[PDB]
């Protein structure tokens, strides 16, 4: 007896996979599993399945100011599960957007920005009187089950003339409550990319990794990814995508992968003007982007559901592992061209492009 059994799948590896779903946990995954069910589902030869997509880096907050969203649009509906709301609100402003995370159908996560009332405005790092750390740790002891980490945006519009201080004080952050995951926004200077690197250590998360910048990794002078950028990856500092709509370049990913760098985790930064419009319209797109960039598919997946589910820590996701939350896409994958354009409008045309046709949340089924 389970709940829910899905039959005829194929992961990304080839692989053929039936899983079993019993109160809202993966019961058993086997190439096939002859058992009873409530219901079972049985795919077409050909569909691909795995773990439930994750995107860490979204703003979905639907009640801030312009940098807003609504949670199922970017989510089940897109075939992603579970969402990382990346500090759009601070512990000012987190558990009104914690009452509205608990009605999504998608699993929502979020990252407390270390400014107190996270991005209302657009250089919430320019007065130093809005990081108070001990609000920081009362939301972190306030909503354990929802804050899985803390957000710092360095770059020029945020900052003022804090300089690098703003990230002084989220290490400090970090370290007062037991080395909680940190993300790291970063665009122009200042405070300048070294800087910034530097302060980083093995398990921080550098979002917005692959943009065109002048203060980005490439080094545009000699066309090669800059050595202290090595260096940081090099020691374990968490390279994540977080698209946006400035922050992903083709030129910087493609540079990167000829040197045999590649992003950790692939996020989209999406919100709801630059998913409506573009230049990110999903997750799905974006993990185009870096296929057509040179990624196979199954090093794809596994960036949009282990790794992130590693880098925050949400040890019942991320995985087909018996035990785990039962989350799973199933899509599909198929050669037809498409137009990509980047942060900066350079323009791709893939050949294959990834669809989802079904979404699991929780053992709870949605179509498309
Ligand atoms: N991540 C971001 N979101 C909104 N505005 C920005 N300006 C620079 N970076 C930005
Ligand atoms: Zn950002
Ligand atoms: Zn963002």
């Amino acid at each position: 007896d389970y709940d829910l059994l899905i039959k005829n799948g194929q992961t990304v590896n080839g692989m053929p996979v039936e899983i079993a779903i019993k109160e809202k946990k993966i019961a058993a995954v086997a190439a096939t599993i002859s058992g009873s069910a409530k219901e079972t589902i049985h795919l077409e030869p050909g569909t691909y399945v795995s773990a439930g997509w994750i995107d860490d880096h979204v703003h979905c907050f639907e009640k801030m100011a312009l940098y807003y969203d609504y949670p199922d649009e970017i989510g089940v509906k897109k075939g992603v599960t579970t969402v990382i709301d990346a500090g759009t609100t601070g512990a000012e402003n987190i558990h009104e957007f914690y009452d509205l995370a608990q009605q999504a159908k998608t699993n929502v996560f979020g990252l407390v920005n270390i400014s107190k009332w996270g991005i209302v405005a657009q250089d919430e790092l320019a007065d130093l009187s809005k990081v108070q750390a001990s609000l920081v740790k009362k939301a972190i002891q306030e909503l354990p089950d929802f804050v899985v980490g803390i957000k710092a945006r360095m770059s020029r519009t945020v900052i003022g003339d804090n300089g690098i201080t703003p990230l002084e004080l989220a290490k400090q952050i970090q370290q007062e409550n037991q080395e909680i995951p940190l993300m790291v926004h970063i665009g122009s200077a200042p405070p300048h990319l070294d800087e910034i690197l530097a302060l980083m250590e093995k398990g921080d998360v550098l979002t917005h990794c692959f943009n065109g910048k002048e203060n980005g990794i490439l080094d545009q002078a000699t066309d090669k990814i800059k050595d202290f950028a090595w260096q940081a990856y090099n020691k374990g500092v968490v390279f994540d995508i977080g698209h946006g709509t400035d922050s992903f370049n083709f030129h910087v990913a493609e540079t990167a992968l000829r040197e045999g760098m590649k992003a950790a985790s692939i996020s989209t930064d999406i919100y709801i003007r630059n998913r409506e419009n573009g230049p990110v319209y999903d997750l799905a797109t974006t993990m185009e982007k870096l296929r057509v960039v040179g990624y196979d598919w199954p090093e794809i997946i596994e960036k949009v559901t282990k790794a992130p589910a590693e880098n925050f820590h949400l040890t019942q996701k991320g995985t087909l592992e018996i035990g785990k939350d039962a989350d799973l896409t199933i899509f599909t994958i198929q050669a037809e061209e498409k137009t990509l354009t980047d942060s900066n409008g350079l323009t791709r045309v893939a050949k294959e492009q990834i669809r989802p046709i079904k979404t699991i949340i929780g053992g709870q089924i949605y179509d498309n």
